[PDB]
């Protein structure tokens, strides 16, 4: 069993006679599935990822400055050129300074005045697109066994996982004791970049990743960095002097940003997706199974989940094992509407049988064997 | 002669007072007949010790974190540590059930909280209108050829101007007492914000400041209580009894960002950039010197070639060779003798050390007067 106890659970029954089965599949959200003379199955979404991401852009977060040059003109001397103005790593800035006999010239008027500096990036993140064929959803699916220790044990060990791509939509998968279940799965979008920042990991959308204001590279092999600007800036010292002054490690500012995006290759948080569930070849274990005819003992207290469903793990006398559970529920006097879980049998006598059902509204009783456990579900 | 060669130059023209505005990075020239022409500049504006209006916290560190888990209907998670400020907490309710250690199903609730600590923080003191200190530099039109354009090294002498003494009497060394009457009157006396933040500083609006997503405190000196604590750290729940802490980290580059817009005021608590200053200059104590002195008779010589400023104006650099002291004569010809001049008297108070005269030519063609009988005259059209 699995998925008891979680807020965003959906119920999706099979139709009389249906081999398959529709469902919805979103992070967070589980779904209990349940076919006629079939095992009632829990899907849940486990976690999507992305592998092969394509690099988009570079971002320069924190840059540093070195080999601070400057050249000074005189009044119609010219204007100011420096051979680093015609590097790439260098970050420059042209300006124009009242000049006159105070600062060593011999005419007044405007000077030219250049400054260039070594822009060099220390540390950086790093934004791959995504692309559609690079998606790789792992769906987990528990069968309703009734062991003590799979309730909501979380575990990957109880169900089988079926890993399922935009290349290969449609998978088959074996479950163990219950045979072949086929999956066919449509995903939809899901244009989104992933950004790698100093070992963790965002989601973000791409018109937002592009205008972010920083320098940045395109993702191909000689690191020319547009929009240097960004994290350097000129301050007009003097007549003589344009000092440089570098903004600093903008790491913080990318977390304030990215507080917003959902964060994490392995992203869960995982997209809607719309699967359909062949069972034709599953097997419903214990089909054959004689009925018990010993005496039940209740084994944990029954609980009621968040749907209104209660949940009773029994003990068992033995001398029948293995065997179906005799399960009816009573009310008010009646006898029985619906079982979720689909086939209670006893595997072993030692071991307890947890079992899901759904009791009717008022009063009930519910009898196994034979033990009767009276209830009250809240109108 | 500062002043002079500066782009953003204003000149105000003559009686006994002036009437001028002075701005940071502008600068005026004052002349008045019988009395000697100035250079007036607004130098910087100094606050004195402003008072704290908010601290705002850029970096953060998070300890002896602790949580608490309680299963459904087994009441609110509670911990001793919601007591403490130092703690920044978050609760949040979380699917409970046999999977997880509780023995019934529902929403149980998870609090959390860390020990909120700060490394490094910027202060913010609102600038009040009383505690302002405006520096005014006053240059005489001497014409010594150390004070040319010398941005170099102070030559002036400077006023302090605050609005509890706004009128000043400045003692100018050969040439009297000048009163000052300047008027603070004054951009929204509580608008501006100076930002202390790990040596340096910036003036920034009010409203832009209290905005600033930051965790802040009352600006007094130790026990910094921290509020709004949430903006540096942020709480992400792993499944059923564990909410970890994240720190968003240094917000430095987060803050220069963001005061790239702003005006930079370079120093620590010092303004390199004033504001406007209405003032009145009073020369009923200023005295002209060199208005007893003798003309010159010797003949002039070019120590330094002619140069036009960027306002028209002609500055002539001579050497003399007897009287010494003496005045220099001085007007313009095209034709017409008269000729305006900037420099007021100028004299030569020593042989070697050279004089610098600054003049107004007019328009084409005229010629310079400097001398006498063997007075040199030189040529400039003005365009
Ligand atoms: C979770 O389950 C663990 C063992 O997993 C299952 O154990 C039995 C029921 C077998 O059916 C085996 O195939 C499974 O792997 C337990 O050790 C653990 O205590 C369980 N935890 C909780 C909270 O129930
Ligand atoms: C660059 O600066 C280093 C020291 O910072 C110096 O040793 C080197 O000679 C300089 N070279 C150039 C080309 O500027
Ligand atoms: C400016 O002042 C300094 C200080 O003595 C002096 O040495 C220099 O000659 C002056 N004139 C300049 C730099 O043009």
């Amino acid at each position: 069993m699995r998925c008891v106890g979680i807020g965003n659970r959906d119920f999706v029954e099979g139709l009389s006679g249906a081999t398959w089965v529709d469902v919805v599949l979103e992070h967070g959200s589980c779904v209990t599935t349940m076919a006629k003379n079939k095992p009632t199955l829990d899907i849940e979404l486990l976690k999507t990822e992305v592998t092969n991401p394509a690099v988009l852009r570079k971002l320069c977060i924190e840059a540093k400055i070195s080999n601070t040059t400057t050249d000074s003109r005189c009044p119609t001397q010219g204007e100011a050129t420096l051979v680093e103005e015609q590097d790439a790593n260098f970050v420059c800035r042209r300006t124009v300074v009242d000049r006159g006999w105070g600062n060593g010239c011999g005419l007044f008027g405007k000077g030219s005045l250049l400054t260039c500096a070594k822009f060099k990036c220390v540390t950086k993140l790093e934004g791959k697109i995504v692309q559609y064929e690079n998606l790789k959803y792992s769906v987990i699916v528990t069968v309703h066994t009734g062991d003590q220790h799979q309730v909501g044990n979380e575990t990957t060990e109880h169900g089988t996982i079926a890993t399922i791509t935009p290349q290969a939509p449609t998978s088959e998968i074996q479950l163990t004791d219950y045979g072949t279940l086929t999956l066919d799965c449509s995903p939809r979008t899901g244009e989104m970049v992933l950004l790698t920042m100093k070992e963790k990991s965002w989601l973000v959308h791409k018109q937002w990743f592009l205008d972010l204001p920083l320098p940045w590279t395109s993702g191909a092999s000689q690191e020319t960095w547009n929009r240097q600007d960004l994290l350097v800036t000129f301050k007009t010292a003097h007549a003589k002097k344009q000092e440089v002054v570098v903004l600093g490690s903008q790491e913080g500012a990318m977390h304030t940003a990215l507080t917003g995006a959902t964060e994490i290759t392995t992203t869960i948080f995982a997209g809607h997706l719309k699967c359909r569930l062949k069972m034709d070849k599953l097997t419903l274990k214990g089909m054959s199974y004689v009925m018990c005819t010993g005496s039940f003992k209740l084994e944990k207290e029954v609980a009621e989940t968040q749907h209104g469903t209660v949940l009773v793990q029994v003990k068992y006398e033995g001398t029948d094992a293995p065997c179906k559970i005799p399960f009816s529920t009573q009310d008010e006097v009646t006898q029985n509407g619906r079982l979720i879980t689909a086939n209670p049998i006893v595997t072993d006598k030692e071991k307890p049988v947890n079992i899901e059902t759904e009791p009717p509204f008022g009063e009930s009783y519910i009898i196994v064997g034979a033990l009767k456990l009276s209830w009250f579900k809240k109108g």
